[PDB]
């Protein structure tokens, strides 16, 4: 358990970044470590067997807009970005998920196109294979996994911000509709923390958010938490020995360096460092240092 970090690929500020920046939370220090291949925000960050994985997005720059359906992989090991196999379409603004080794990217949109489909990564043979699409087309989707099960939370579909939700059987590669969450959300931050999966943050088509809610999935209620410090959309979030970490975002002024925490015994966040430049977009994940 000891020696991981948690990962921050990507992001915006002004146009896509190529950062790559480590925390340890044992010593509050960030490392600046290899730079994405191409600059990408709006995409998700996963790890399987130790590498971490960037995932989507969209390369905005001065001279142009180009969605991503890139995969490349990032070996601590190295310091070194290597590309993987591409996904069967373009998917910014997208969200990930991990179930027993395999990456499963989420929605996602192509210039006006907004996903429902649904796409499945294997590392052991560099291939991906489209599953059952979603009920919804969902972009700026929040994405986890609990127990085995694929969630999709809130997003866009492009006509609607959404407070519904959406659950994904592997096994009879099917969708179905979960309970709505009480506010909705798009570009909120969705993870899994002990039995619960907890949407946090996002904008509800008026304002940026502060409220966190989370997904009881044996009662199959919404119940909110404590809110975070800060409004925040398009944050980067991910758990790291029982907490909650949000890392950026935009709060409708700034583009947030602020990383909070969330302690769910206490039911409180806790502002707990900076990142070294406010940015919103990113992808984050967590193994071990380099
Ligand atoms: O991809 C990008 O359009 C910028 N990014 C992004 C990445 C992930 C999620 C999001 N998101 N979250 C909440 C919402 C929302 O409108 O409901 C969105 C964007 C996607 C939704 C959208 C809707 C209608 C028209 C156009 C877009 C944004 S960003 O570059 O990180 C950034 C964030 C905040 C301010 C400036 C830039």
């Amino acid at each position: 358990k000891v020696g991981r970090l948690i990962y921050t690929a990507g992001g915006y500020f002004r146009q896509s970044l190529s950062y790559l920046e480590a925390y340890n939370p044992s010593n509050g220090s960030w490392l600046r470590l290899a730079d994405l291949q191409v600059p990408r925000s709006g995409l998700a960050g996963c790890v399987v067997g130790g590498l971490l994985y960037a995932v989507g997005g969209r390369n905005n720059s001065p001279d142009g807009n180009t969605d991503s359906s890139a995969l490349d992989c990032y070996n601590p090991m190295t310091n070194q970005w290597s590309p993987c196999a591409s996904m069967s379409v373009p998917r910014n603004r997208i969200g990930v998920g991990v179930i027993d080794g395999h990456i499963y990217a989420v929605g996602g949109s192509h210039g006006c196109i907004h996903h429902s489909s649904v796409e499945r990564y294997e590392p052991e043979r560099d291939e991906w294979h489209l599953v059952a699409p979603m009920l919804t087309r969902r972009i700026g989707v929040g994405v986890a996994v609990l127990n085995r099960l694929l969630y999709a939370v809130g997003g866009f579909d492009g006509t609607n911000r959404l407070n519904s939700a959406e659950c994904y059987y592997p096994e009879r590669n099917e969708w179905r509709m979960i309970t709505p969450m009480n506010t909705i959300r798009s570009g909120a931050g969705v993870c899994v923390l002990h039995n619960c999966i907890y949407a946090a943050g996002g904008y509800d088509g008026q304002d940026q958010l502060n409220s966190v809610e989370r997904y009881d999935v044996e009662t199959e209620t919404w119940t909110f938490v404590a809110p975070m410090r800060h409004h925040r959309s398009a944050l980067g979030i991910t758990v790291h020995q029982g907490k909650i970490y949000v890392l950026g975002g935009y709060d409708g002024h700034t583009f947030l360096d602020s990383v909070e925490c969330y302690d769910p015994d206490s039911d409180t966040w806790s502002e707990v460092t900076r990142m070294t430049s406010g940015r919103s977009g990113v992808g984050v994940a967590v193994t071990m240092e380099p």
